[PDB]
């Protein structure tokens, strides 16, 4: 009956937070870092604006850049291998989901030795101590990655996404801040722009919901839903609205939980490593619709602060303009409608639909979702 | 760029408490002390928690000599039992002044250079963290579970001082509406509008941005919606009073609050004024005061509040917004008048000169003279 919020002690918000990163880690007395991050953010300048600082304030680091979209087993052990022989005692995170999830792995493992076969986090890990320190820095706009418990694994062997929760991953320090964010291609800012509004929309409406997380969610909605537009056409103001609105969605669903969409999102990316954020996005349409009558009066709230003129609409009628909100967006940003085109294949459906009904994210969604209703839900969002 | 400081773990709801004796087995700590006051061990709500400590096999000692505006001799005091006690962390069970002398403790345990406790003022430079806090809050109210500030009585200089430190910052919150039923109703009323003088101080503070501002107007909303009800005695209103205190505290810590809270200290150092009970008769007087430095932030006070401010000039709205607040003091039975709970018409000087040096008035969004401090405490003062 009582909730509980997991959250960062310490966090810095605002274009040049990162500055603030040199300070916290003496003031903490940590001796050298391993900075986890991909080839991409050392190749754009993004993890030199951090490296720069450091030798300036004299502080020591190692690198390992081998994380790739949706990171593996294999990148896990690889970072952590990296992790021991660099002689680091903490981590900074410089990226979007897939290094600040990989990271996480590293930092668990490290202070858990257990758990060196990484798919045995799956679930609440049963961790006995905290993770390595982690001051985390995103890159997107985002997977809220610095604030949330949870992190996502893809078992190669297995095919899956698989998602680990846990109190001992919660990051020191997080740094959010657009300058660090500014660098993302249009179509990166308009699927991780969607990825957080999913998780505020999916939050918002999730079984465990409850007042303190339904205050966070709404706030979330409509600052995405206000700024994203803005942000991907490459407006410096809306891509720090992004940068919070996506951070306060975190910490939301991270304590209640999302639901559908990630549950069917997840096996998207483990079959054919589909961007997280455009499977959620061209998904969440058509499972709101699915959810639309056992949500109470919540999308009358969405379609509001996403824009819609909502007085004098009956129920059924506002949770339509909440739903057609949603494709308008998904339209402008320039997310395709349907899961064919990105690559979704008619015949996988069936392993698709039983890989999301067994996965964590679905116990959330507030309609009980069968497997033959995953499987028309595909279907639905796979063409017209 | 702004910082949000935070608790990293808090449990919410009625039974949040239940949840203490498993975050103690998950940390590994061996033995607490206890840091209350004699009403709440002889009201039973020590006993709920010390209880529940001994089914679960973990061993505790007590200090309860926290008196309301807590001194620097009942820190030294209980800083001396802490010693003593073999604990290696401590659990605060009270409102503002237990939760602020166990800060006190905590603090000066792991920094023993600020013994004298009066140097601690400010933004203490304290090297270490606090012995581990776990809170525990039966007052909606201060929020001292989620601010990184406690506020101690000097008796010889007569002054409450601000001490502002990110190493006093709780492990875990327990924000359970249990523990607060047995407050008198005058004690829900003074401490729920001190958690509004939060939440409105720290709308309109000077360092405020966007997510202060989200989680102040919610605040603002959930207890100008609840506080009638609470004092009334509803169990559903209670737990919102609960929980809108600490969501004012999650932002005002973070940001500041102004000249309410630099009025009120000096009343709390010069007559023991209850905290709540001072910022309630002034919060109106200073908002009145503070308005035209505010731009549009008293639409959204007045309109979470309860009044229709579509048709409202921004000057009418700024009324409407002071006025909300009068009715609210005037329905829970907080007596309007300085005079009323025996402030002295010839301190004033002396209490305006101890508001303009209180940490909380740089906040304030109009920048106050002595001679504006001295008039407001006159008209806050009238029978
Ligand atoms: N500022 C940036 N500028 C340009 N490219 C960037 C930037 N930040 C990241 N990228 C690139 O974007 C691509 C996607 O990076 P991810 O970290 O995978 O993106 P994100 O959506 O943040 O994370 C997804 C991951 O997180 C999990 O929640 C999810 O299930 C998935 O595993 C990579 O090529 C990465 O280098
Ligand atoms: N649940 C309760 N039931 C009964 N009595 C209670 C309860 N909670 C507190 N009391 C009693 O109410 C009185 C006031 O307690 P405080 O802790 O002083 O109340 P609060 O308003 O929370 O604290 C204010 C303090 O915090 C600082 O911010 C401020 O400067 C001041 O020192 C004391 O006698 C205390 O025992
Ligand atoms: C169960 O809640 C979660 C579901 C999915 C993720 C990964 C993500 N950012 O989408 C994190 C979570 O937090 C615990
Ligand atoms: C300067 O900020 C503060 C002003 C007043 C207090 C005490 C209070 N809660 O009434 C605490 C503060 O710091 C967190
Ligand atoms: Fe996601
Ligand atoms: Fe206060």
């Amino acid at each position: 009956m009582a909730n509980r919020m997991i959250l960062n002690e310490t966090a810095w918000f605002g274009r040049g937070a990162v500055g603030a990163l040199t300070d916290e880690v003496k003031r903490r007395g940590y001796q050298k870092a391993l900075i986890v991050t991909d080839k991409t953010l050392v190749q754009c300048g993004v993890v030199a604006k951090v490296t720069d600082k450091m030798d300036a304030a004299g502080l020591a680091w190692a690198i390992y850049d081998g994380v790739v979209p949706n990171p593996t087993i294999t990148v896990v052990k690889e970072g952590l291998g990296v992790f021991q022989n660099s002689g680091a005692d903490y981590l900074i995170a410089i990226g979007g989901g897939s290094p600040q999830d990989t990271c996480k792995a590293i930092g668990i493992i490290s202070n858990n030795p257990e758990f060196a076969d990484v798919r045995s986090l799956e679930g609440l890990s049963p961790t006995n101590k905290p993770s390595v320190p982690i001051l985390a820095i995103p890159t997107t706009a985002g997977t809220a990655a610095e604030v949330t418990i949870g992190y996502v694994i893809t078992d190669e062997e297995k095919r899956r996404k698989f998602v680990c929760v846990d109190p001992h991953d919660i990051p020191q320090v997080a740094f959010i801040d657009a300058d660090m964010m500014d660098g993302m291609p249009p179509a990166l800012k308009a699927a991780t722009g969607v990825d957080a509004l999913t998780h505020a929309i999916e939050g918002y409406i999730t079984r465990g919901a409850w007042a303190l997380t339904d205050a966070l969610h709404i706030k979330a909605i409509e600052i995405i839903a206000g700024a994203l537009r803005g942000s991907v056409a490459g407006d410096k103001d809306a891509g720090e609205e992004m940068a919070l609105g996506q951070y306060v969605a975190g910490m939301g669903f991270s304590n209640v939980g999302v639901g559908l969409v990630h549950g069917m999102a997840h096996p998207l990316g483990a079959f054919y490593n589909t961007p997280h954020g455009v499977a959620n996005a061209i998904l969440l349409p058509h499972v709101m619709r699915y959810n639309a009558d056992f949500t109470g009066e919540k999308y009358r709230d969405i379609a509001r602060v996403m824009g819609v003129k909502v007085e004098g609409m009956g129920l059924e009628e506002a949770r339509n303009a909440a739903v057609e909100a949603v494709f308008a967006l998904n339209r402008d940003v320039g997310i395709p409608p349907h899961l064919r085109d990105v690559g979704v294949r008619k015949e996988d459906i069936p392993a698709l639909a039983q890989a999301a009904l067994d996965d964590v994210c679905t116990g959330g969604n507030p309609r009980e979702a069968t497997l033959e209703d995953i499987v028309e839900l595909y279907h639905t969002a796979w063409t017209s």
